[PDB]
Formats: structure tokens, C-alpha cells, sequence
């Protein structure tokens, strides 16, 4: 565990992360994807072995000693916004058992479904409200890592509004 267990965000490519394992927002054929799977298949091929698993389920996979934790959220363009919502949570919850399986002191975490799989919305709440639900049992350190820059300003406000 972190001897002061945090959240924080950085606005950058979670390929270049500086934590102990990575969550890859990984598509459910173990396919190398698009955006973050995408950039998670360039930089750790190696994890894409026998990566497949279901919606709603996480599936670690070691590159070398490093593990990659594929996380795989609803596509909602499929699922309805009920069972989307329902499915989202618990591949947040599944994350939160491998991160704890793997003794990490770190994590670097995408949010979940606001890609190419949040059917046209914006899920930032949604998505990061369910990652504090899981996550905030765990005393690993967690990063969470985002593209945009009005999103690095929201998502780095909810974390102050709770410290
Ligand atoms: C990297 N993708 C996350 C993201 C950024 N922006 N939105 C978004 C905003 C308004 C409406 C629909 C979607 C999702
Ligand atoms: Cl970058
Ligand atoms: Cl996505």
C-alpha cells in the first residue's frame, strides 16, 4: 500500500505512465482497438495474449513483470443507459480486485466508456464517480489519465472537492 493513499490527474498519454501497472480500456476480443487500447497494444504487445474477456470484467495479462489490467467497460451505443451503467460499475469493481491481487503501490486508470464506447455523451461523471466508488477502498496510489483539457480541470476538481 502508499504510505498516503491519493488521486491525482495528468493530461497526457497513459503509454508514458509512471505507476506500477496500467488499466487498459480494452475492447472485448483482446483486439488492439482504438485511442487508449490502442496506444496500450503499441507499447505492450506482449499483453494482448489471450487478453479476451467479457464486458464488465477485467482480465491482467504480465508484459515482462509489468501487468496490464485489461478493464473491459459497455460499449453504450448496445446497452441501455441502465444496464451500460450497471456493467460500467462493475468493471471498475473488478479493477479494484486485480490492483489489490497484485500488491501494486500504483495505478494508472482510464476513465471507462467516454471514448468511442460512451454512444455520443459525455460520461465524465459518470465513469469517474463509479472509479471512486471501486478505487476508494484500495490503498494504491491512483493516477488517472485524460486527453482533454476541460476534462483535466473537472476531473482535478472532484478529487480536491473530497479532500
Ligand atoms: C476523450 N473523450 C472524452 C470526451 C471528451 N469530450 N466528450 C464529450 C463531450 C461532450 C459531448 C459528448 C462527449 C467525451
Ligand atoms: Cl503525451
Ligand atoms: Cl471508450
Amino acid at each position: 500500500g502508499a504510505m498516503a493513499p491519493s488521486y491525482r490527474v495528468k493530461r497526457m498519454d497513459i503509454a508514458k505512465n509512471d505507476e506500477e501497472c496500467v488499466v487498459n480500456a480494452a475492447n472485448p476480443r483482446g483486439l488492439p482497438g482504438d485511442g487508449v487500447c490502442k496506444a496500450v497494444y503499441k507499447k505492450w504487445p506482449e499483453s494482448f495474449k489471450n487478453s479476451a474477456t467479457p464486458v464488465g470484467t477485467a482480465k491482467t495479462v504480465m508484459c515482462g513483470t509489468y501487468p496490464v489490467i485489461h478493464a473491459v467497460g459497455p460499449n453504450f451505443s448496445n446497452y441501455t443507459e441502465s444496464e451500460g451503467d450497471r456493467e460500467l460499475a462493475a468493471a471498475y469493481r473488478e479493477v479494484a480486485k486485480e490492483v489489490t491481487r497484485l500488491g501494486v503501490n500504483s495505478v494508472a486508470i482510464p476513465l471507462l466508456s467516454t471514448g468511442v464506447y460512451s454512444g455520443g455523451k459525455d460520461r465524465l461523471t459518470q465513469s469517474l464517480n463509479h472509479l471512486f466508488t471501486a478505487m476508494d477502498s484500495t490503498d494504491a496510489d491512483v493516477v488517472i489519465y485524460c486527453r482533454d483539457k476541460e476534462w483535466e480541470k473537472k476531473i482535478s476538481e472532484a478529487i480536491q472537492m473530497r479532500t
